């Protein structure tokens, strides 16, 4: 259970989730967080959509006031720690016991050694002050180069085209948000891009770069001004692997947050964990996760009677006049498309079943349907194939199952 | 002497010197730093310099590795200290012993009440947020209008032209600079931004504001999208007050940075000291003195043996193609200037005498005089009027005495 006092480290979207849930929940006891970012918590959704922008860092500060009395060591890193003392060690010289501790440490942006030597400037996008780098470079009639057609990368295409930049993109896979998304939407997105100026290239690969040009492996070049690469990101997890906790790319943990280490549990982001539509261990990188699992995991330590963490997946996106949504897995036994998939006025559903199980949904600036959905999905619900795809009421349908 | 353990209050230029002192010393107990601001310690002159041309606050954030074994709590207020208990409430609920107290809360931009409530956005700069901020509207073809005639604002005057934007600068006084410049100075300052297009106004006060338009006393108006007040500072004073110490706009300390409670200390804009030049007691708002005092009070702290404070003032000032250093008085019996006071070519250096002593220095364009006439007035030195004010060398001067 919950042994006090509590270290947690990692001031990101899942800390302050834990923490202010702790005290929600009745913890009264000692919390004391470390974020090695000497930064007010902020959220890291806005960096590559409406702060590209405003620029106005305080718009996007998450809200610490739900969690009182706690200490936020900030501008410190937790260097490692002692599962055998109960003590962490930080990076001004002081140590923290602990009687439970929380990892909550997020992932960073892995780097590309092509580029390694790159005579232009080469950012990756995961920080406030990453995001003040790059939207400093955000000159119109500049060129940009992104590597990677993950949600991200096309969120700073989308966001560079309207500030009027000249935006090249390459991915090594055949298609956009390969991981992600159904194929369906992938290729509606990359459509929608190509429409809007985006030069992009697939199954191509970054080789190296000479005189600020990047070459691919294809021969050919890419004059560009800056480079953002968003290739993913691997899991925080060294302070995990050097005490001895179980980890590949993520500390693997239960539904209760739980890793192999006593009195040690993680959360976010730096966490490798059961998806329960596949079935599967994977690392869930979205908002909901931090915050849905830091919650869970709180009430749960404050009260063993409240059940494991057990919320479906999903994330959105905002890539220009596109809303996107997703929910669920990618794929399934068939898909059933709802509305229109038109670049003029886009605004479709996609449904992903298994064996007539709704395993999935996309909604594209569709906005309501997209809870109803989530509802169906969570009750594993299996509805007509026919009034699923004919104009009916997903709130309706939602409500009687 | 040195009780510990050490806690500073405020993690500005005067804490980040005071505390490498220490430790630079050989103090080598605890020391812990409280500062509100959620921000890596940071210089303030680039504000309303450099900084608002490249954007890049990594460019000016203050070295505090000098300080080894420190814990920085940023984002954090120190609320309030019992002089009797010896300890400090935080706003986070923790509270700090302390054996030895130093506050070093500097100064806040005081308000103008007349604009209380105007629908057009008016900041006041000392922060690196307001410099942001202020940064985001200097947009070209814009109004900005300047309320004081300070180093500061007229340093963002400057600034601002340089962005093309339309600068209107009031000020009550006739002249600019009026409390830290000699009149020869602010003259010549005056006639130059006044060249540069910057609309100066003397003698005028604002007395309110109407939609998006500010009144002036003199019933007249000037239309707005930006307004920055500098009409100067006000010491951050509140705990000492409250805790019992003796303060008028700032914390009374000797050459020691002692106050008149026992175990506190205080340094930097925070302070009325004595000018040794004046022999008054006043507040010394530079960098030199933030920097100065701090290293002056660690040394006795750690050394009864060494003497308290005693560096002169100055300071300077980068107002576009003008680079002014000032140290000392700015009047005095009589005034030598040596070289040619142009709009065109400005390149000079004016010397305040009082009874044949040199008692202040002003250099434009002209630093390599300023060292010279900096050791010349160390020493209270009453060199050659004539010698003075034809071409000599002052390096040689400086020498001979
Ligand atoms: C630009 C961007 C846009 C995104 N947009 C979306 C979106 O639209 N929708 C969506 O669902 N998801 C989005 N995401 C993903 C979402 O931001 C993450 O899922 C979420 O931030 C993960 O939270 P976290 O608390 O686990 O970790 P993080 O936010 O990474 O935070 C972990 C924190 O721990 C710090 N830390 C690491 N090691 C240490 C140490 N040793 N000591 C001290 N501190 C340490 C890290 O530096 C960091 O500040 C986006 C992510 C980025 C980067
Ligand atoms: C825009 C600008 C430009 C300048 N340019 C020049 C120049 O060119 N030349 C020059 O000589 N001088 C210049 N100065 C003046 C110089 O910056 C100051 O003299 C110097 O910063 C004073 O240092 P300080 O450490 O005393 O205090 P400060 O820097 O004010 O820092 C005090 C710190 O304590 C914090 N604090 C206050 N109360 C509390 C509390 N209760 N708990 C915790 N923390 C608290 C404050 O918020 C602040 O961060 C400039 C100042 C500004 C604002």
């Amino acid at each position: 259970a919950l042994k006090a006092p509590v270290v947690v480290l990692g001031a990101g979207l899942a800390s302050v989730s834990f923490v202010a849930e702790l005290r929600q929940a009745g913890y009264q006891g000692l919390i004391t967080v470390v974020g090695d970012e000497a930064e007010r918590p902020y959220d890291r959704p806005p960096l590559s959509k409406d702060f590209m922008a405003h620029g106005d860092a305080e718009k996007i500060r998450l809200d610490c006031k739900r969690a009182p009395e706690v200490e936020w060591l900030l501008g410190v890193t937790a260097q490692s720690f002692d599962p055998q003392a109960h003590t962490v060690a930080l990076s001004d010289g002081r140590t923290l016991p602990y009687g439970t501790l929380v990892l909550a440490t997020g992932a960073a942006p892995r780097a590309l050694p092509t580029l390694q030597g790159a005579t232009m400037p080469v950012h990756t996008l995961r920080t406030l002050e990453d995001a003040r780098r790059i939207q400093a470079g955000l000159r119109p009639q500049s060129r940009l180069l992104i590597v990677g057609g993950g949600v991200i990368g096309l969120e700073l295409a989308a966001t560079a085209r309207t500030a009027g930049v000249h935006v090249s993109l390459v991915e090594t896979q055949p298609r956009l948000m390969s991981r992600a998304a159904p194929a369906t939407l992938a290729d509606f997105v990359a459509r929608y891009h190509a429409a809007q100026g985006v030069d992009l290239r697939f199954e191509r690969s970054v080789t190296g770069s000479v005189d600020g040009v990047v070459l691919l492996d294809d021969g050919t070049r890419i004059a560009a001004d800056m480079v953002v690469v968003g290739i993913g990101v691997l899991a925080n997890d060294a302070l995990a692997r050097a005490a001895g906790l179980a980890c590949d790319d993520g500390i693997f943990v239960d539904a209760y947050g739980r890793t192999t280490c006593p009195d040690v549990y993680a959360l976010g982001d730096v966490t490798r964990q059961r998806n329960p539509l596949s079935g599967r261990f994977e690392r869930i990188e979205t908002w909901s996760n931090a915050q849905n699992q830091g919650i869970a995991v709180a009430r749960h330590l404050v009260d063993p009677t409240a059940p494991g963490y057990a919320e479906l997946p999903w994330y959105w996106s905002d890539q220009g006049a596109l809303r996107i949504q997703v929910a669920g897995l990618a794929s399934g036994d068939e898909e059933i498309v709802r509305g229109e998939v038109s670049l003029d006025a886009p605004k479709f559903t996609l449904i992903e079943l298994q064996k007539g199980r709704i395993v999935g949904a996309t909604c594209v600036n569709n906005a309501r349907d997209f809870a109803p959905l989530r509802r169906l999905l969570a009750v594993g619900a299996k509805p007509d194939r026919a009034a699923l795809a004919d104009p009916a009421t997903d709130l309706r349908k939602l409500a009687a199952a």
